[PDB]
């Protein structure tokens, strides 16, 4: 059912619009053209966030997906949300390090396979097959990983200090934020149902504030967005 | 009923194909790469909206959507059309007073949210919540309007005269014409049906025309296209 | 019926993965900035295909489309596939040839516009209509090999025989791989049902296989990837 959850996805769009807010008006007084990209990426992560929460909440982003011998309720709008949210970050990520062109295209397209077969993977209907693709989908998450914990954090090193020092904590959050979702989906209800819809709403919720929030934060508040 | 509109849906399919039959055959003997980046934007906007209306008028761009007790014909493809539209628009408006990339990116997001909540609301069942889209994909188009209408004019002064004047034109048309959408669609069949598809899908037809043919007109017949 | 081809659906699956596996290690020891950008856009192109053909082996890469008095099985997942694989193998050519960005941009919206009436038309009820949407598409599909074949080669005769040579090739494959497409469409189950759906699933895989894999062993292998 999809009602129980209602108040983690109502605090998750009031935090997502919220953050959105802080961060529209944060960045008003911005002319630093290397920041202002910045803002721009990052503020537009948590608005798109507020609109699939908003969509979950009202329950338009909410479907039903049969197996297991049942209906089985689906945010579809969590992928949604993640399919444009992700790529963004990884933006952010990639700016801030000077990644080349062909490195950005790989993770971007490492990242909408991702979310892409993940999303196959919450509306296949023969339960054996979900956990086939949820396999596909962490393993282009940990290619992601891979490159941006080894490859960005020496195309960091080359940066000043405090470029360097901020894509370390981002990229730190990055791992163990990202990681957590393959996890949360294969102990929820979308996977092995080990957790109820309810927790599993909650877990997402706090990760997705975490990550469309929280990561906006660290950056935005850090003086690394500055070119100079 | 998905029928007694089918004229506006005709002229609109011919009034696009014309369009871009007329845009290809001028875009042909120009070598100016600036120009030609003007004329890939804008002549791909009416062949996009040529498809679009094909498919409304053939009967693959209408759906039912049930609310306010009744099964109601909603034309998708209007949105699946602006969603690839009006960004291309943006960029034309971009290009031509050379906008930052960070503002670039953000007006894109911006209308991607515009359209996509807009398309939710055409789509959502509960009809109260349909304005509750409308509300937030209206205020995505004024950010744009706003950042249009005094971000831009102010990039536009420091070009030439011809592009400063061109930018002013296009930009008034832009902040009239788009301002529309929002009305027609409130005084429709998709919000507070005060008028009929068959009017609603006339003045939608007029408004796609004017900005998928007309803005053409206005920016490709003038001398602001070439970079000099 | 979707079962019979299923052997050509698995083979398929198999040499998307298998290609992508060897792109993947071939392109670990290369660092030329120019060639790592080939790899990025190449080595994705049948990791895309393989998530495709495995949805289509497993089932969710397909539907069922009512016309001419019947239910017929569709793979919208090819479609899916194409949708990303063409614009990135246009990418590849040019980057070969270093192609200005309004003829890039012109040739992948041109290309969204093919894969979509492709899809549509796929897609459409009424048997007649779903010929009006190839014939646009095929429409689309010439606009982009006329391009490469005539524009793209003047722009590789700039560049150093083994570019001008490897394009040459590419070309040449290009223009005779693609064209094979919409007859295919069009003599199986999906336009006229000359040939069974399971050779037309076995003539789509050799084509995609080719295209996917074949294309990108012949560019990867080559010098041509190499700015110097
Ligand atoms: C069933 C299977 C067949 C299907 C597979 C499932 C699949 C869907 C999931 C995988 C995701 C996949 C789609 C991702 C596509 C990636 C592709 C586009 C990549 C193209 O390649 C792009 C490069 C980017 O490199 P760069 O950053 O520009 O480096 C520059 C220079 O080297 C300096 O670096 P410095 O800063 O550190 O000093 O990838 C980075 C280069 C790295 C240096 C090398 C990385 C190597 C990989 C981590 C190992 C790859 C895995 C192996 C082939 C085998 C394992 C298979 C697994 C299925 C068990
Ligand atoms: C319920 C709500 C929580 C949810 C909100 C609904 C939401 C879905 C709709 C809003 C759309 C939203 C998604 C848009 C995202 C925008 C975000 C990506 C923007 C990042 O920011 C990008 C910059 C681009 O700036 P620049 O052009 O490069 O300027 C350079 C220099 O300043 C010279 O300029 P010159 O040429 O004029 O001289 O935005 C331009 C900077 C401008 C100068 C300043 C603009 C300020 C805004 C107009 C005011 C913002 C509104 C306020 C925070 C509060 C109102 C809230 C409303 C809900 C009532
Ligand atoms: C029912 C109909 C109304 C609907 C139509 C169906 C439609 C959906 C299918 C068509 C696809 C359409 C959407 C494609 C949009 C294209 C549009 C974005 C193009 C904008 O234009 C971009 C340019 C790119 O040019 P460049 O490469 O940068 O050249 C630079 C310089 O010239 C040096 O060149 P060098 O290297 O060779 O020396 O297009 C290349 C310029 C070329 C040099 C000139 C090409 C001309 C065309 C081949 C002819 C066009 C056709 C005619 C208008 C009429 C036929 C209509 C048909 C329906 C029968
Ligand atoms: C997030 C929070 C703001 C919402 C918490 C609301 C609580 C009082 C709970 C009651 O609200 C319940 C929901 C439906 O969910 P259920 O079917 O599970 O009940 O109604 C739907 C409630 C309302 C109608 C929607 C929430 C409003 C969003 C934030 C819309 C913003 C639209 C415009 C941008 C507003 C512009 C006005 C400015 C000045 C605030
Ligand atoms: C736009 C106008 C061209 C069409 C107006 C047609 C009128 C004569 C009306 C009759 O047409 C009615 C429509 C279905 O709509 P209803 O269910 O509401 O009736 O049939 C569908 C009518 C036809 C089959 C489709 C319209 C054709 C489009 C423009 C297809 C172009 C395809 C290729 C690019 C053509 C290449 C040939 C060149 C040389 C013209
Ligand atoms: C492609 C080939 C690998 C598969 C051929 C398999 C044959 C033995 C046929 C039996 O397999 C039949 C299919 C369902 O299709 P039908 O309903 O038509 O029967 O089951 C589905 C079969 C299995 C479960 C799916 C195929 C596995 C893909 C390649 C998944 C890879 C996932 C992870 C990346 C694996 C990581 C492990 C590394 C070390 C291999
Ligand atoms: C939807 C489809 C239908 C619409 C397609 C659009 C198309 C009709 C218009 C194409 C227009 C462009 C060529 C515009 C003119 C450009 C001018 C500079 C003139 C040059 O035109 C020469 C070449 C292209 O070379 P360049 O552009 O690099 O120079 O045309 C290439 C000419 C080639 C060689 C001929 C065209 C071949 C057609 C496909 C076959 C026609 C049938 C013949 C009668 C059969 C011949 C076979 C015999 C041996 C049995
Ligand atoms: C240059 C680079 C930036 C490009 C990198 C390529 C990279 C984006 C691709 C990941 C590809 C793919 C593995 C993920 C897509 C799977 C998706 C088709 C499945 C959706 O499920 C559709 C079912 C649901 O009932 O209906 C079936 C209904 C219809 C018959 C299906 C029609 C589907 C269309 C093809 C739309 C697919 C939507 C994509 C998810 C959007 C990607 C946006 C991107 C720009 C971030
Ligand atoms: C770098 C920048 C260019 C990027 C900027 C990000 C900006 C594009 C995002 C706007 C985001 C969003 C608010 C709008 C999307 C809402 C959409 C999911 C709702 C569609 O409704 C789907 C329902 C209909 O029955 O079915 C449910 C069926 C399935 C279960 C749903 C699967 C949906 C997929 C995730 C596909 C979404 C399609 C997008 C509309 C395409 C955007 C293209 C863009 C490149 C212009
Ligand atoms: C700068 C340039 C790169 C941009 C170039 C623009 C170029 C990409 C556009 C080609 C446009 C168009 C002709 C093709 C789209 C047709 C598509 C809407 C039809 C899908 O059929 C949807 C039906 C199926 O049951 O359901 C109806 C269900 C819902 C009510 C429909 C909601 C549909 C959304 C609008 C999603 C459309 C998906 C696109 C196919 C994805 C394009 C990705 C691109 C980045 C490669
Ligand atoms: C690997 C994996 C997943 C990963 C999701 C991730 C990594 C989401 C990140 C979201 C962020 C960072 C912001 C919003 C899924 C789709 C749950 C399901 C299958 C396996
Ligand atoms: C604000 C708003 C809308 C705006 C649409 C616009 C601004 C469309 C512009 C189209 C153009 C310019 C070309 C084609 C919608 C979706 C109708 C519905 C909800 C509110
Ligand atoms: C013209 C045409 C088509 C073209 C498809 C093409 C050209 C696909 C190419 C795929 C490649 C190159 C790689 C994977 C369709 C959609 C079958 C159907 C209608 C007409
Ligand atoms: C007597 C046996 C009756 C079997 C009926 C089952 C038809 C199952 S289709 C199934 O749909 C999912 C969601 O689309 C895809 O994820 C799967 O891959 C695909 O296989
Ligand atoms: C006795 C009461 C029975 C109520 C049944 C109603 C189920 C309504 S679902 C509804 O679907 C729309 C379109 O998907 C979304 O836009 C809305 O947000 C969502 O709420
Ligand atoms: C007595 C006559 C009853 C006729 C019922 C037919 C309704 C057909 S809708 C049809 O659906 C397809 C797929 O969506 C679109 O491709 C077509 O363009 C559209 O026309």
């Amino acid at each position: 059912t999809g009602r129980p959850e209602w108040i983690w996805l109502a605090l998750g769009t009031a935090l997502m619009g919220l953050g959105t807010l802080y961060f529209l008006v944060k960045g008003m007084g911005v002319s630093d053209p290397d920041a202002k990209k910045f803002y721009a990426i990052t503020t537009l992560v948590p608005a798109i966030a507020f609109t699939m929460y908003l969509s979950m909440l009202l329950g338009y982003g909410l479907t039903m997906v049969p197996f297991g011998g049942e209906q089985n309720p689906i945010y579809w709008a969590r992928y949604a949300d993640w399919l444009f949210t992700t790529p963004l970050l990884l933006l952010d990520l990639a700016l801030l390090v000077d990644a080349d062109q062909g490195t950005i295209l790989a993770l971007v397209g490492a990242d909408g396979i991702m979310i892409g077969t993940g999303l196959v993977g919450a509306l296949t209907k023969v339960y054996s097959y979900r956990f086939v693709w949820w396999a596909i989908s962490t393993a282009a998450m940990l290619y992601i990983l891979y490159v941006l914990f080894f490859g960005f954090t020496s195309k960091a090193e080359s940066m000043r200090p405090e470029v360097a020092s901020t894509f370390k904590v981002l990229r730190n959050v990055t791992v163990v934020l990202w990681s957590a979702y393959p996890v949360v989906w294969l102990i929820g209800s979308e996977g092995a149902g080990i957790v109820p819809l309810n927790i599993e709403t909650l877990l997402f919720m706090v990760l997705d504030v975490s990550a469309k929030v929280g990561f906006g934060l660290i950056l935005l508040r850090s003086r690394a967005i500055f070119g100079e």
